[PDB]
DNA sequence: TTTTTTTTTTTTTTTTTTTTTTTTTTTTTTTTTTTT
């Protein structure tokens, strides 16, 4: 989409549901570390050279994971 | 009978033998439990 210079707004609803297509072809709790993240440092890499050449918006939406380990 | 005298011209190719080198990472994920 962005890509086609077409649709100037995109919204991606709750990155942290794009479950990768790999983890969903294994079973449940395989491993899959931080897969996830690369994908999503994957993808940034190659859409934010064409997101300025189109002036578009791809407005992103995250969640909430409290992490472990973390004192102050 | 006596009695020798002088060279002239090139034609043709034939066959390949041998490898030499790596190069670079990429990424987090999720809390549990009131105690008197």
């Amino acid at each position: 989409l962005v890509r086609s210079n077409a649709v100037d707004v995109i919204i991606v609803d709750s990155v942290a549901a794009l479950v990768p297509k790999a983890e969903i072809e294994g079973e449940m709790g395989d491993a899959h570390v931080g897969l996830q993240a690369r994908l999503m440092s994957q993808a940034l890499r190659k859409i934010t050279g064409n997101i300025k050449n189109a002036n578009c918006l791809v407005i992103f939406i995250n969640q909430i994971r409290m992490k472990i380990g973390v004192m102050f």
